């Protein structure tokens, strides 16, 4: 019986849970109000504030941090790496604290687990960071030398549902081909070729179909124009990619249930914009089908939007069932996903990756690719 | 946004959770040691003890019981009723407190929700009690007039996975035919005919295949003999049906992972007994296939034992795939299951049943059946 602690720091919340083997024994979401949050200049300044909530969470359990077998955290903005469960080390910490790859609340998670680790000797891990990158070189070329397509998406949910589909039919994730569509506030559509995400859109940076809250890919010219059109507000213009865009920008809401209600009342602009979102998701799924050369076992719809079975799901299904049957796996459980990955490691069913080495192996391969600087 | 509280009292534990719509915000399992538990004569005496833990659980949340939209509890030993979400009323309470249908820790749940209800005005519900009974008359005949086959199983998990399978393929639970096998410490195999469990074994009372901890159906003669063979210990002989039987009685453990480890070491008695359990599950699935006249869309393996994909799952699959394809849906989430059922009701997507009336409609039909007393 292994007792595990999962750490999941988000932009506006902090989720923690305790697992005893595969059974969850405690979980609590600690939301943070804009007020309470704006009290910090840089994101790193929240470090002690959030650690305090975690120590407190275990504290009022009667258990001590040394009674745990592992501490597991959501990855963060680490350098590109293959999927898997990594041991938190010195290089990871240095990178996270220096925000060399950007600052994000999720970076605090690994740091927090590491300290819990230095005080108890218990192992700390991070699994499937948002920077998981397992794509093929051909997918990196963008059309212009000083631009690269990068793999930045909800890799944890992707990998997790893919393995769930396999396990459901007692097959191996490694022997299938899938098109998995994670449709939440962010939308990533990935091509899984034999356990490897060979191509996917850069969801986190706003590339792809538009979402309930993001605008997704936008017209090039019209952009470079409205770019320096005086309307320049590096911030304002920058929030139209991850904050103020998509359904919320057209209908004034990012709640699908609200939008479906309107469609049932005869709202035509609402239905036209919602239908356009499904239309885009379908197109991208088509892109990924072409990536797999048509060899697709299943198309999987997952994420919050997969719950909407009256319009969205049926619309997508009609357009893409010619590629492969459609399977719906609604939602996503980050806590359970992280704890199980740590259990597999503790049970010796999976080998822990070493971020340090693993990062070098990746950069070495990427650097050989990047050697296109030869004129 | 509806805030819901789920109440789940078990034999040795108490699980509570708080949902804000479909998002879980707090959950905690309160295990109770034999010492702390044996401090009460009758099960009803734990009433105030467990209520105190629930009030405390919400207490340290900052929220007040009146800020909730609903209180949801696991059913209990109520009189037979169709599946669904019931409003807790006076008749239910009277029945639970009087243990007329038996005493069980799960009975405390509804009672606790009801009080929370009388203090705040908020609605209290119980969903899919273990006594859900939707079988056909033909399935009730046992072979002897003063004996009836009763439907007592983990109806919540059954109903829940069945609907999940449907939703997965965007079809309606009401338009399919399934054989669902819940394989945990208790094993129920049910025939789902168009959204109605028309037949299933009385898992809770020890009828069916043997389990990791229960003996299941036993030889009649050998039983009636060993019945009054002096070895009579109404208790001891009674615990060989739900406590001391099955794998634990043969191998000395009810942990499948432990048993699989032994099989990998060459243990032959272990492998022979484990294989016999799969063998039995398969036979019962065959019984249910005959109940559906072969019209089966899918065979679904769910519950803890569904996690064991090295032996159990593959053994069952080989024996029954001639009936219909096999789908594996491991585990079971009671908290999420209860909260979602209350959300659907609060959202008006499902109508709440009235235990009082619903119980009469059931007994009336049963009584017409029972009218076989006409010589
Ligand atoms: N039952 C339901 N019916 C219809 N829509 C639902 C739903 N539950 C959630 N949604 C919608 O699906 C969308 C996504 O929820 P999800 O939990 O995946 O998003 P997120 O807020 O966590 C952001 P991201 O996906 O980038 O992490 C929501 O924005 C909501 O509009
Ligand atoms: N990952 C895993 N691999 C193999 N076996 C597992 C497992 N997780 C659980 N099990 C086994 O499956 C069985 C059932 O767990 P489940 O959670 O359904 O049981 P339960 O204890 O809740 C009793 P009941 O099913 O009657 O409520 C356990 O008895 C255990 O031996
Ligand atoms: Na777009
Ligand atoms: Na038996």
């Amino acid at each position: 019986m292994f007792r595990i602690l999962t750490i999941n720091p988000g932009s506006t919340s902090t989720k923690l849970s305790i697992f005893e083997d595969e059974r969850m024994v405690k979980m609590q979401n600690f939301s943070h109000s804009p007020d309470e949050l704006g009290r910090f200049q840089k994101i790193l300044d929240q470090l002690e504030f959030r650690e305090k909530i975690a120590r407190q969470f275990v504290e009022e359990t009667g258990y001590s941090l040394s009674s745990f077998s592992a501490f597991v955290s959501r990855g963060g903005l680490l350098d590109p790496i293959p999927g898997g469960v990594y041991l938190v080390d010195g290089l990871m910490i240095k990178t996270l604290k220096s925000g060399k790859n950007g600052e994000h609340a999720s970076n605090l998670g690994a740091i927090i687990a590491h300290r819990f680790s230095s005080e108890t000797g218990v192992p700390a891990y991070v699994v499937d960071p948002v920077v998981v990158d397992e794509m093929e070189d051909v997918a990196r070329v963008s059309g212009h030398p000083n631009y690269q397509r990068k793999s930045i998406f909800h890799a944890l949910n992707q990998k997790t549902v893919a393995k769930e589909v396999a396990r459901m039919m007692n097959k191996r994730y490694e022997e299938m081909n899938l098109v998995v569509a994670h449709m939440g506030g962010g939308i990533s559509i990935a091509a899984h070729r034999k356990g490897r995400v060979i191509d996917v859109n850069n969801a986190l940076d706003g590339d792809g179909p538009f979402t309930p809250e993001r605008s997704g890919t936008l017209p090039l010219t019209q952009l470079v124009d409205l770019c320096f059109s005086g309307k320049f507000t590096y911030e304002e213009m920058k929030k139209r990619i991850v904050g103020n865009g998509g359904l919320v920008a057209y209908l004034g809401t990012s709640d699908a249930r609200e939008v479906v209600r309107r469609i049932k009342q005869g709202d035509e602009w609402a239905k036209r914009v919602y239908r356009a979102m499904a239309y885009q998701i379908a197109k991208w799924i088509g892109k990924m089908a072409a990536v797999l050369k048509g060899e697709v076992d299943f198309i999987v719809l997952t994420g919050g939007l997969a719950h909407e079975k009256e319009f969205l799901v049926p619309w997508i299904t009609k357009r893409v069932s010619f590629i492969a049957p459609v399977l719906v796996f609604p939602g996503s459980n980050e806590e359970k996903a992280l704890a199980l990955s740590a259990l597999r490691v503790l049970r010796g069913e999976e080998k822990p990756k070493n971020y340090s080495e693993e990062s070098r192996r990746w950069r070495e391969r990427y650097d050989s690719y990047l050697d296109g600087i030869l004129r």
